[PDB]
């Protein structure tokens, strides 16, 4: 009936995985509430199930001379950028089998939060992820093990969008990218973007947050 909401504020990429791993122990074992975890990177670029060297427009060695961290993952989706004014959420919840489920509604609270700023966004049939129009607003990408989620999604709130132009994902995509700054032409709060958040997946998870 409830889920708990960690704000984790900026944290490294690296020691911010090993929290969603000892997260995930937690919520596995029983002894945890399904947990929320809100938070943003310093700049990262991570490669998942389906990404290669292809996804790099430069060398590996290039990202990390210049700012980013370079990480591979086991979440789905190719390459993605996380850095500040992205705010990335990683719901560890226990999902079972029903993955698929698990990901609409990731999208449904996404596409919730973007109509509480007037901006009408949809998961599109084609393309992973919440779209406004031809950009993406929101990259989704999940792992599950032991029927418990983690991973999660990436809200571009007042992200550096620019950062965007260095990777090169693979398979069915819109145009670009976008971010709630970009939208509405001047930043948003980060913490309120946080409780819109918040707000929306208790209401479409049906759960109080604690």
């Amino acid at each position: 009936m409830e889920f708990l909401v960690e704000d984790l504020g900026l944290v490294p990429y690296g020691e911010a995985w090993a929290y969603q791993k000892r997260v995930h122990r937690e919520v596995v074992a029983g002894n945890r509430p399904p947990t929320l975890l809100l938070l943003e990177h310093p700049r990262v670029i991570t490669l998942g199930r389906k990404a290669t060297g292809e996804n790099l427009l430069f060398p590996e060695s290039w990202y990390r001379e210049n700012g980013f961290e370079l990480y591979w993952v086991e979440r789905g989706g190719d390459v993605t950028y996380h850095g500040p004014g992205q705010l990335v959420g990683y719901p560890i919840f226990p999902v079972g089998r029903e993955v698929r489920r698990f990901l609409r509604q990731i999208e449904e609270a996404i596409v919730r939060v973007a109509a509480g700023y007037g901006i009408s966004a949809y998961p599109t049939p084609g393309y992973a992820g919440v779209w406004v129009g031809e950009d993406k607003l929101c990259a989704i990408g999940v792992a599950v093990k032991e029927g418990v989620s983690f991973h999660g999604f990436a809200l571009n709130v007042n992200t550096d969008l620019n950062d965007f132009t260095v990777i090169v994902p693979c398979g069915l995509k819109g145009k670009g990218v976008t971010s709630l700054e970009k939208l509405l032409g001047r930043k948003v709060p980060m913490e309120e973007a946080k409780a819109r958040v918040v707000a929306a997946f208790a209401e479409v998870f049906g759960l109080r947050p604690v």
